[PDB]
């Protein structure tokens, strides 16, 4: 053990971090009359309908 | 990895932002006697009057 033989000194460090995310939405409000263009053979309605507003440019 | 052949770094962006929108008003408030100048086929009238007024300078 003499000279330092045996002494040591060591050290490590080992780090990782992920992280990741999503997200999305959507919002509607309003009210629209349509026209029944098409009656299905189980009595369902197939509907359309457009509303046009020009106000000042655009 | 030597001599930094693989250390490099990289940044990027990318930004917009646009917006619109318009608007438009009208308010009228009075009285106005008016006289009727035909009479339609299902009895509705048609209307005309006009009032002038000169106060001093017009």
């Amino acid at each position: 053990f003499g000279n330092s033989r045996a002494d040591m000194e060591a050290s490590g460090g080992n780090s990782f971090n992920g992280k990741g995310g999503a997200n999305a939405s959507n919002t509607f409000s309003g009210t629209l009359t349509v026209t029944v263009d098409q009656v299905l053979a189980n009595g369902n309605l197939h509907v359309v309908g457009e509303k046009q507003i020009a106000i000042n440019q655009g």
